């Protein structure tokens, strides 16, 4: 045992465990080059893998694009695991592989995505990024699975003296903004694959979260808060937001924001989320808005430097109805048929002014106060918010007044915004000293104290109430984790109003703790008892800031019994990647790995049965087994030699007659049938006729493996190998590239992937197949949640 | 914290126990040479797409030298990455010769196949090239060198009856080779030396048994030097006939699986006494096809010997071999018949083999006659004469030194005599206490029964003190744990390497490296359970249970000796041409704890040069590499920090920042401004004004190796010393052998760095290690090394 190989006694301790969750931090080492020069690409590929061993590979067009990406991308599965980087160079046309399809690709294994195929050999963008690639490996500074980033992580600074060298790294927040940007993309994705028309796209976010004002905006959706009570913000008026009441943070470390005018975009998607008609006075240049999509939204915007060409390009890069307007706005016409407001008529309306003067200016304001107070009021229009900029030295009294707040990413400025609404205050006196006061309470606060201000402008999109009775009709959209996971919400309870909302066809996406992944991560050692408890389901969180907080934790076969599926954020921006507009990653996250997300279990059936490569396990399948073949001395023919050892000693402890079977143990082969002969399984029993071949499923086992470590694709697998229980045709609609690892039949089709009998089988030796390859330090928790969901799904 | 480059979150002892058991995989690589390139393409997919294998080809489309350069440049980063790399070789052997490829190979501790004159459709071919994808990531070839007789059989991996399983036993037979290797090593030295063949002997302190035929596969005669030698027990005058015996510990059986082991293990002990040897009943022995017995005279006496025979024999040994078709005649009595007459006033040794179905014991006592009466002899000296013996009745026998068990002949009940000058005159041997010491020896296991070779043995045995042998002539010696263990002071033997080195000796010297110990138990790989160390006082332990004392030897103390240290890839790979050893499949952490020592004459002579056989190319990148991958280090940003050493280190040493300018890139570690001088023990280095200094990075990465495994940096510091200026490439060597070298315009090997880019890169190498490994690092290993290469510098 101690000297024979394969060896996992020795090679596979809980120590052994441990490294495999410390490299699973590295298991995105791809970066996917697009360019058009062969000999360019032929020299960095060359530079990078001599100076860092990065391993390099080119689709130049000498082979077949669909046997070059087959044979590229099951090689680099592999090596996920290496810990060394991997740059794919895509030296052929747009018309061979298109960037759409390559970039689903790349995401589908976790990588980088440069497209630069229209630049010439000597382009300063396309030398800067490829001399990047040999400054930075093994890092690169364009995100994993997203084109833009935001967070400190700034990759000049790595090589600058006067910075040391050194830059920010925080990957637990910015793959929890990665993750919220993902859920995103993937309702934007829902939407248009539903036909939702583009006034109802809204979701509901369960629990107050900000950042997803900023990336539902990216993408065209607008958001709503839902909470169970109403936290008194302690100000004036009869929401209490005139000069809200503050309570400090915790000492920490700083995460900073580096978004272009940040200010600006703080608050304005706010204000895109309260209605689709816009006015804006002020608006140039508003270059902020150019990375938003604004697909159903009309913008009047007011500036005497409106150009006919601004408001051509601002519509054609946010696919808003734009109409510029080079005037002053008129705020003495008390008239709703001036300043072309007619066309809001019968209509919902929100305003958005960013006007001031050097000259005059506090009676100016009182100009715009008195139109405001008079615009909120009309009856043939919904004005629903009006942003206004407030600096006033002198007492003013206010109709209709809703909020007088701070600007959270306004830092030493003196300057308010006031908020006029329906609801609003009747009449308030707004005294300049008390205001006075407050800003200089609000400048003295730290930076990261300021921008949490922004709860406060975001509570007038938020509605209050149980999210476990809401309405479910009509397709809703509701992203909930936390606040509906647990608030002491019964497990019943909540697997029932998920069971309710797949019944009535709503896309409630759900995310909670997995139990049994961070069971296995305590019993290993790898999370310790003072960083995070467990008594059952119940959880007590901690992170390295001190703060503390309960949860619930769920498993994958608890939320198939509630018609849920279990699909991971890899798949989930792949499968978006055609509308995604969100941010990437760099780092892959331990903490956010103990977390799995669901999606409802009738559009998984309606919309993802059809496997192409943005929904493939591809990039776990592969790379776990790759590894421990490569510490346990497991050779390559050997390891089906085990396959079939396993399914030898599980049929005998089945007490089937070894004479019925003869065992291969091959690639192809694991055992033929000599006698005909069933074997009792809770799906029925599972027939095997004499004188075939059985070949079971190694996609099963290998996520076994996998499942131990991250999320797992499992449960969205069997669900697509039920279906590919017969040929299928091609999909006409979708491009050819998206299927080079679905193999083919000799007639074009789809060819089938494995009989029912041949994906329980490996359900049935799975468990012991994890007890060989991990040395018996493997769990069975984790194993039996996810048999228990393999039958499920082949439920008879 | 919460910034990259990260050391501090990422490096701890666990880090550090996890590099040790990656350097157990740091031969990932198989050099494979074929001469069809579409073949090479389809098994460079095959292994890659099923098991992630990193696969290269050599195709001609591209110069040669940049091919390597290129292609080994990228490998020598990756061999910590856990995953096999393949070279495809598919030049034609013009371009790139066989022995020039395997250098290359196993200077990059790879496994080497030469297949490139074989059809496309070739069974050996396409058998060893499915075999690539059959094994990955491990393939059946072993590492550094062509042959391996142990218990790892790679088809049982593939057997359903096996279960898929078979024999692993890496530290005994990283140990079996490693003594292969130094034999080699010696073998080559042998070369370079002219030392005329009848006198290539070795010496190896203390009895080790495998020396015998690791020596005789290379053409080399053993002897061992014991100290004091205990009586076997037995009868005659040196004790030898019938031996009692004291058997061995419960265990492990490792089974070496040599065909016809039992004929190899006595021929090879019979080789070993003369350079001529009478060889009656020699068919078929096939065995001897393996060695290398250039100078060597066989004359084989069996009527099945055939001229083929003759040819084939010389051919494959290079000895020089009579094939004589016919019956020996045992009663001729004359030293002019059964053409003897070839060896007058040589020296000779007789192998006899030959055995009757029917007239067995008189035919024995017909041979044991001319045998009394051969021994005696004044026209040849005869040294040894070994028989067949099996007798059912009393006898009296003459000049018989040893009446001896067969050490591999299981359940055999022959036994072997040993006719010698300086033997019994007279002596009876009772056939009913034979049967019955053959009963006692057939009832052992067979590993009680191989150790009876050491009855053998010790007639190529010399008592005495090793450290007052003399060393005249350049003489080899092989030498280990019976000279560096406690019984001798360090002192006494510090001193005899030392007066070898002036003598210009070839003595050979192994010991355990105190530093990287204590480095291996401080972290918490090695417990104190199995190793003990009371300064430079080590207690060792191996699962069998047996204890031991050595001695532990530092890299300092042994170049203040006049002693290089060398590694053992180094070795094999400088000696790649004549080796004829065995390689292996794994490295073991327990044999990296030693390391082995070269005079400093002989380096000086001949290793100055450094081609690739000599470079530590593949110990300077890898470990770099991964750390810079754990611990998120981008490429540039890993020069700028080396800059950024280089400046808190001048301003430790009270240089003003405003002389220098820190650049902190791969081509330029700083611009001097105004001339300046840092001190240092060597004396001073001289920074003049309006000059570029980049220091020398390579010794901070060997630094860091050092930790690990063993060191080629006081190799490597000889040769950058003797790098300082331009030096012309030898006209005798393939110029290939130097595709990692800078070679000028002119055609001579470019300078690589002055001698204050060197030492200063050695004094901000603590700190490198430090921030490296976390502060978890040893000073003991940076300062041994340190105080080595000051003395490398000394003016
Ligand atoms: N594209 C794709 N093909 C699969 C998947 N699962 C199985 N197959 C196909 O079915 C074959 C047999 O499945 P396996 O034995 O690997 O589970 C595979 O080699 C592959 O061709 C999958 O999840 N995605
Ligand atoms: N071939 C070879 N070149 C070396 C070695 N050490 C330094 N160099 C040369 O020295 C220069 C870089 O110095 P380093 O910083 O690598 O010590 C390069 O020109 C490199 O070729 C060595 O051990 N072998």
């Amino acid at each position: 045992p101690d000297y024979c190989i394969p060896n996992f006694s020795q090679t596979v301790n809980e120590r052994t465990i441990i490294d495999i969750f410390t490299i699973c931090r590295y298991r995105s080492p791809l970066v996917v080059f697009c360019l058009s020069h062969n000999e360019l690409a032929k020299k960095y590929a060359q530079d990078v893998s001599m100076s860092s061993g990065t391993h390099v590979h080119i689709i130049d067009g000498s082979v077949e694009i669909t046997v070059s990406l087959y044979r590229t991308f099951r090689t680099i599965a592999t090596q996920l695991l290496g810990r060394m980087q991997i740059v794919v160079f895509v030296t052929v046309d747009k018309s061979v592989v298109s960037t759409q399809v390559m970039k689903s690709i790349a995401w589908a294994f976790r990588g980088s995505f440069v497209e630069l195929r229209n630049q010439s050999v000597d382009s300063s963008t396309l030398v800067s990024k490829l001399e990047n690639l040999v400054s930075f490996a093994p890092l690169y500074n364009v995100p994993k699975c997203g084109p833009d980033y935001y967070g400190p992580t700034v990759y000049s600074e790595l090589l600058s003296l006067a910075t040391n060298a050194r830059t920010h790294w925080y990957a637990t927040i910015d793959y929890s903004m990665f993750t919220r940007s993902v859920l995103t993309g993937f309702v934007a994705k829902y939407f248009n694959e539903e036909a939702v028309p583009i006034d109802k796209r809204i979701v509901s976010i369960v629990g107050y979260n900000p950042p997803y004002v900023w990336t539902c905006l990216r993408h065209g959706i607008r958001p709503t808060y839902i909470e169970k009570s109403l936290p008194n913000p302690g100000g004036k008026g009869p929401f209490g937001l005139i000069l809200p009441v503050i309570n400090e943070l915790v000492l920490k470390v700083k995460y900073v924001m580096h978004n272009p005018q940040i200010k600006l975009l703080c608050l304005d998607t706010f204000m895109l989320s309260t209605s689709m008609n816009i006015l804006y006075i002020g608006a140039y240049p508003a270059t902020h808005l150019l990375s938003l999509q604004l697909n159903g939204w009309t913008i009047l915007a007011f500036d005497p430097k409106i150009t006919s060409d601004w408001t051509d390009a601002m519509a054609k890069a946010t696919g808003a109805k734009v109409i510029g307007v080079s005037k002053e706005f008129d705020f003495k016409s008390f008239s709703v048929q001036a300043n072309q407001l007619n066309m809001f008529q019968n209509s919902k309306l929100s305003v958005i002014d960013d006007t001031w003067v050097e000259t005059d200016y506090e009676k100016f304001q009182s100009e715009k106060q008195a139109y405001f107070e008079w615009l909120i009021d009309r009856t043939s229009i919904d004005v629903r918010l009006i942003s206004m900029k407030w600096n006033r030295s002198k007492d003013t009294s206010v109709s209709h007044l809703l909020a007088l707040l701070p600007q959270p990413y306004g830092a030493s400025i003196r300057e308010m915004r006031a908020f006029f609404h329906k609801k609003g205050a009747s009449d308030i006196k707004i005294l300049a000293a008390e205001t006075e006061k407050y800003m200089d309470d609000f400048t003295a606060m730290s930076v990261s104290d300021q921008i949490n201000t922004q709860k406060f402008m975001h509570c007038m999109i938020t509605t209050v109430g149980d999210a476990l009775k809401m309405d479910l009709d009509g397709g809703r959209a509701v992203i909930a984790s936390y606040s509906l996971s647990n608030s002491s919400n019964s497990k019943e309870r909540v697997l029932k109003f998920l069971s309710d909302a797949n019944k009535a066809k709503a896309m409630v996406v759900f995310g909670a703790p997995n139990t049994h992944r961070l069971a296995y991560a305590k019993k290993v050692g790898l999370v310790l008892d003072s960083a995070i408890k467990m008594s059952k389901d119940l959880i007590t969180f901690s992170n390295p800031t001190g703060r503390r907080w309960r949860d619930y934790g769920y498993s994958q076969s608890e939320l198939y019994d509630a018609g849920y599926v279990e699909i991971t954020i890899d798949q989930m921006v792949a499968y978006s990647s055609d509308v995604y507009n969100g941010v990437g990653y760099f780092a892959n996250s331990t903490y956010n790995d103990l977390f799995s997300w669901y999606i409802p279990k009738w559009y998984v059936h309606k919309r993802m049965l059809m496997q192409d490569i943005r929904l493939s396990p591809a990039a776990l399948v592969k790379c776990f087994t790759t590894l421990i073949r490569n510490i346990c001395y497991v050779p390559h023919e050997t390891y089906y030699r085990f396959r079939g050892i396993l399914v030898d000693k599980y049929l005998r402890s089945k007490n089937v007659d070894p004479s019925q079977y003869s065992i291969v143990g091959s690639g192809s082969k694991t055992f033929t049938v000599l006698s005909h002969f069933e074997v009792p399984h809770e799906c029925g029993p599972l027939v095997f006729e004499a004188s075939t071949d059985v070949n079971i499923s190694g996609h099963l086992l290998s996520l076994a493996i996998a499942a131990h470590f991250v999320a797992s694709p499992m449960i969205l697998w069997a669900e697509q190998m039920k279906y590919m229980a017969v040929d299928r045709m091609l999909p006409p609609n979708l491009d050819k590239s998206l299927f080079f690892d679905n193999k083919v039949t000799p007639s074009g089709a789809l060819q089938r992937w494995h009989s029912r009998e041949e994906v329980l089988l490996a359900a049935e030796i799975c468990e012991s197949y994890a007890a060989m390859m991990l040395n018996n330090k493997h769990s069975p928790d984790i194993i039996g949640t996810l048999k228990s969901a393999i039958n499920l799904v082949f439920k008879i």
